[PDB]
This record gives structure tokens, C-alpha cells and sequence, in this order.
């Protein structure tokens, strides 16, 4: 596989290891979604620690209001993350 | 570095590769696009050997509409691309 092709496995498999703890196994409640940023990306975001952020976070990625991330709905997040990072190389 | 954080960094990493040979070092022109997709996405994706397709992917990928995928384009084609990977051992 390409570095390209590992990249899209990694976004599959950590967004599974979070979404199957509990619930729904195909989404990231609010508590998987905070333990996923909080473990998973600790070098690209400040640690969540209050359920205010845990909220707006949450609000922010649910587009489609059943209080959730889906896959579609991770990808925009790590979209959003990613694109955030050339400020760091390039801006 | 996580898994993850090491996935998004890889999908900069090969989004600038392909975007920065040619015109606009910040996005990919259509030979760019079928060079990464060819090169990087061989498991995923059959070669591309077709102006047609080339001309497809183009469209479909280039919401702006200026002949071009920009990086935002290029998340939402790994998006796609991650989302249909889920055939090949979910359902
Ligand atoms: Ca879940
Ligand atoms: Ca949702
Ligand atoms: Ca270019
Ligand atoms: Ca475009």
C-alpha cells in the first residue's frame, strides 16, 4: 500500500475503535468522540476538558441533528483539522 | 504522534507531492490528479488510462468549477474514496 492508501486505513480503523465502544456502532457519541480527540490528537488540539467544548464540538460536526459523528461527518472533522495544519508550514 | 495525526499529516504530505509539479502549486490540474490516483491509489482504485475518466474524476471532484482540485476538494475525494472502503469488510 501506498502512504496514501495507509493514511485511509488509519481514518477507518480509529474511527471504528472509537465508534464500536458503545451504542450505536457506527457513530461516535459524545463521550467516544472526546476520548478520540483527546487520545488520538493531542499534537493538532488543546485537550477537551469541559463539557461546554465536549457540546460545541459535538453541535459543530453533527450536520444531520441526531447527536452523533458518523463516518462522514469524522471525515469532515479530520478535513477541517487537516486543513488547519499548513498555518504551521506554510501561513 | 497517533495514528491518526500520522494519517492526516500523510494526506498533506502526498496532496503537495502531486499539487506542487505544475501551474498552482496548491492544487491539482487534471495530469496531476490522474498521477495521484494512478500512482498512490492502486489498491483502491483501477488505473485510470482514459481521457474520458480523467475528465470525469476532474468534474466530480472540482465544486468550484475552476478545472482544479484544491486541497478541500482533494479531502472530499479521500472522504469518497475511505467511505467506500467499507464494502470490502462490512457489508
Ligand atoms: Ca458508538
Ligand atoms: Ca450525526
Ligand atoms: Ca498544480
Ligand atoms: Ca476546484
Amino acid at each position: 500500500m501506498s502512504e496514501l492508501e495507509k493514511a485511509m486505513v488509519a481514518l477507518i480503523d480509529v474511527f471504528h475503535q472509537y465508534s464500536g465502544r458503545e451504542g450505536d456502532k457506527h457513530k461516535l457519541k459524545k463521550s467516544e468522540l472526546k476520548e478520540l480527540i483527546n487520545n488520538e490528537l493531542s499534537h493538532f488540539l488543546e485537550e477537551i476538558k469541559e463539557q461546554e467544548v465536549v457540546d460545541k464540538v459535538m453541535e459543530t460536526l453533527d450536520n444531520d441533528g441526531d447527536g452523533e459523528c458518523d463516518f462522514q461527518e469524522f471525515m469532515a472533522f479530520v478535513a477541517m483539522v487537516t486543513t488547519a495544519c499548513h498555518e504551521f508550514f506554510e501561513h
